[PDB]
């Protein structure tokens, strides 16, 4: 599923991400924009660790989900990487909560590069929340 921005905003808020461990909704919307363009089926190969980033949060297979093919890997979220690409982002959100709790918001390099020290208020512009 590719989300519209405000549709995603509403979904992330319903799933308890607004302010979760100090990360505002608009920050999550900026992160997911730059990571995946709001596409739940986004994938990107990471040759540095021969791994793949999956779904709207671009969660990596070396650490956080099982995909079988990744060498020297663990499954921190106890989930198949496929489940992090479901149209229903519930499992993806649960795993993001785990990641941010364990490693902090800086776990997402895309957030550091595009969102940190930027005004991200525009991500909720025109959304009913
Ligand atoms: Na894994």
């Amino acid at each position: 599923k590719v989300f519209e921005r405000c549709e995603l905003a509403r979904t992330l808020k319903k799933l308890g991400l607004d302010g979760y461990k100090g990360v505002s909704l608009a920050n999550w919307l900026c992160l997911t924009k730059w990571e995946s363009s709001y596409n739940t089926k986004a994938t990107n190969y990471n040759p540095s660790s021969e791994s793949t980033d999956y779904g709207i949060f671009q969660i990596n297979s070396k650490w956080w989900c099982n995909d079988g093919k990744t060498p020297n890997a663990v499954d921190g979220c106890h989930v198949s990487c496929s489940e992090l690409m479901e149209n229903d982002i519930a499992k993806a959100v649960a795993c993001a909560k785990h990641i941010v709790s364990e490693q902090g918001i800086t776990a997402w390099v895309a957030w550091k590069s595009h969102c940190r020290d930027h005004d991200v208020s525009s991500y909720v512009e025109g959304c009913t929340l």
